[PDB]
């Protein structure tokens, strides 16, 4: 039972984790899935049900809409020991809005969406962290501010 | 106060607005004990651009109007609030006019008070995020980054 000990150890330094208490981490890692990949297999494809968000243990992931043309829009290339897709649960969008693709061999832990989120209703320091990080992204939304409400 | 008029007397009026009605009793009595009733003239200023952001609204009875200079936004309608947003983006002063189109009657709320509250709230900071997800649900096919 020893990989709980390693495996909270390397999520715990992670800003999307640190905030959580040993006990919340160990909740979170008990219904994460273990994903394993090959050089060019997919994490996940646009249009497929946004569920869950992504830490890549090893390896490199590539995030890309693929135009009516064939081409692909680039939005980020995830190196080891960062997260992603996590912005998906605050958009009100039911499926991923790009593809995430293994550019190397790659392992990573899958959480659910709605496990992350349970652990949030009983974490105001995190609730408050992600507030912060979603005004961030809404703030480079200041030329076209069009709104001083909520 | 000890009777705690101001409380007291606007409590069911605010309890009635998302903002307000997750706050325990004693969090809305810290963030009352530093918010103010304000009746302003016909064509008055609440705020404006570019002024300091210390303050929130909420509008009682009146017509405020919301709107940006030029190198156009809302008006409010009554029991609805206003420059609540400016809490949670990273510029510091107000970033458009309100000015009271009639006679007007508005709550003025402290914003260190409320983000104060907030920090022991989490049903509350669950809601604003809600609220935000809706807004982030913009960048339709302008969405660059799928990371926070």
């Amino acid at each position: 039972m020893e990989f709980q000990r390693v495996h909270q150890q390397l999520l715990q330094s992670h800003h999307l984790f640190e905030p959580l208490s040993p006990v919340q981490l160990q909740e979170l890692l008990a219904s994460s899935d273990l994903v394993n990949l090959d050089k060019g297999a997919y994490v996940f494809r646009q249009g497929e049900p946004a569920h869950a968000f992504y830490y890549l243990i090893s390896g490199c992931v590539k995030i890309y809409r693929l135009t009516p043309e064939g081409q692909e829009k680039i939005l980020e290339v995830t190196n080891e020991r960062n997260t992603f897709a996590e912005a998906m649960m605050f958009m009100d969008t039911p499926n991923y809005v790009a593809t995430a693709q293994a550019v190397v061999p790659s392992q990573l832990f899958r959480f659910s969406n709605k496990a992350y989120l349970r652990q949030l209703q009983d974490n105001t320091p995190l609730a408050l962290a992600l507030l912060a990080k979603l005004s961030t992204r809404l703030h480079q939304r200041i030329d076209e501010i069009e709104t001083l409400s909520l």
